[PDB]
Formats: C-alpha cells, structure tokens, sequence
C-alpha cells in the first residue's frame, strides 16, 4: 500500500519518522503485510496548513493534527479496516500524538493497479503474492 | 470528506485561507454537511511545480492554478456533484481565483474508510450519521 | 487524468521538469490522450520523507525515488495499465531515473468526477469527450 502522512512542521523529525515507523508497524500488524512492503510520503506544513475539526463530535483537536491516508488493494474487511484504525492510533499514543490528533482514510484500488519498480506490474506477473 | 488544496506560492496566506473557506462553504451549502465537517490540506507549491493545460478546449491559465481534490464517500449523483463544482468555483471568484484556474477532482470510498479520532470509524459505530 | 509527481528535493528542476514531461508524453502514447491533458503536481521531499522499499520482491533503491500517482477515470484494461507502467519507466531511464526508483499508483473514477476549468463538468455537458 501507498501512504501519505500529512502532519505539521513543529514536529521534529525524530518523531515524524517515528510516527512513519508506528503506522507502517501497525499495517503489518493488522493487514499481515511484508515487512518491507513499505511506501510512505511523509509531508509537513505550517500548522495552518492542516485544518480538521470535529465533524460536530464534540472534542478539540491540538494543531498538530496527523492525517493518515491510505492507498491500497480492495479486498479487506470492514472489521480489519477498523483494526487497522484502532492499532495506528494506539501505535502512536506512546509517540507522542493524542488520539484526537490522528484522522485515517482510505482509498482503494486493484493489484492491477500497482507497479513496484522496472515498469513491471508484479500482482498480475505473480512476481509478488 | 477530506479535501487536498494544491495551489500556488504567489498567493498570500490570507488568500490561501480565504480559498479554504470558500471551498468548505461551498460543500457545506450543496451537500449539506455538517459545518464543523471540515478536514483540509493545502499545499503551496512554486507555479512551476503545477502543470495544468486545457485538455484542448482553447483557453488560457494563469500560473496561479487551484487545484482542489475531493475524496469523500460514495452517494452522491452527477447532478450534486455538478452543484459541487459551480459552487466551489463561485465562491471563489470574489475571492480572486480566476474560473480557468480552478480544476477539480472527485475521489470515492465507503464510510467503513474513515476515522475521524481516536482508532475508531465513527460510521460504522453510528456516532456519526 | 491527474497525476501526482513525489520525488526528491536534490532534482535539479531541470531533471524535475523532464521527469514530467516524460510521464505526460508516456500516457499520450499508450492512452492516446490529447496532448494537452496534462494536469500535474509536482512535490519535492527531504529524500527521507520518501520511503520506499521493495515488498520483499529483493532490490535496492537509490535514495532519488519517484512516486508518481494517476488518477484516471475508469475503463482502462489490465494490460493497458501494463503498458502504462512500462511506457513511463522507460521514458524516465534516459533522463536519469533508474528502473528501480520508480513506483506508480494508478486510483480510478468516473468521467462525471472532473472539472477541468470554469465550474463546468465538461464530460458530462458534453464539451469533451
């Protein structure tokens, strides 16, 4: 899968990546994925740069707001979608981000629809599994 | 849904928020979404970093291009979507984002692809409508 | 379509605009697309913002990755998107892109999910086809 993490710039750069480490530990938690099945962007702006409220559920945010977005293969199950949420969250509690601060979404595509290196699409190849 | 504004670094930060805004009220006044509902990344980018042409329909940009992509759930028909559009254009022309500076995108998934806090897909959980 | 160029800071801007010049002719070619289609973001990245492994497949990058992301409305075939994938690595190789640097997504939607300029869906008016 393809993720871009989305965060503000008064984070410090040991923490981005540990944030970028916690989220990916997570997937390959939840999703059983291999462990160098790693594609990330991480991406910084100014605080005022990244704008989410509560969707009127009645809590505040800090503004160091982590957005998560992940590009990946239909097929997963709702409940495993929800483990996903769940084991990011609390893998970046310890990190230093407030689960306030944390907003995932996906997005979905096919293995058709991927290709790792060398022009090739290694799903429809059989080259990966 | 979450909204990825990629613009221009000749425009202040004034008129980056102003666009923002106009973006979220326009999606606020057609879809009928909650006001708080708002989950925003802009991104500034030097005009060169932006490409943009007319797809061959005759008319000229500026370098100042607006280029805002909606990922949000299925539901909605052609013609809400339609609404979206002339909306979000609309607010923005008071603001000074000509109309052949604006193009825009429309990305789908289900509401078991969101959350919006604390580890949790508050559709699936009906703490959100 | 839309397409999302991440790479590295260290491109000379020069390299960065022949990197999406070759991306925008490689799709002319196998999509037969007008030529003037060309809507792209370019976002250059610290190098370790980038993050991107092999999926175990069993080979290492330089750290000059190139992500770039279509999104494409739908329709195109399995061995269409295989062309796509091909086409736009070679293009890259002779300008100082390697094989092994590049990795592509590709997300779809639907001809009624664009404006390309004005407020107007042109797919669905009709003033494109």
């Amino acid at each position: 899968p393809l993720i871009r993490i989305d965060l503000t710039s008064d984070r410090s750069r040991e923490q981005r990546r540990a944030i970028a480490d916690a989220v990916h530990d997570a997937l390959v938690e939840v999703l059983a994925i291999p462990a160098r099945d790693r594609f990330q962007i991480l991406t910084a702006h100014d605080p005022s740069d990244i704008i989410a409220e509560d969707a009127g559920l009645g809590f505040q945010r800090s503004p160091s707001v982590v957005i998560i977005h992940v590009f990946t293969q239909a097929g997963r199950t709702i409940e495993t979608k929800q483990r996903v949420f769940a084991a990011i969250t609390e893998s970046l509690a310890p990190i230093g981000v407030a689960g306030s601060d944390v907003f995932i979404a996906i997005t979905e595509n096919a293995p058709h629809d991927w290709s790792f290196g060398f022009g090739s699409a290694q799903y429809v190849t059989g080259e990966l599994a």
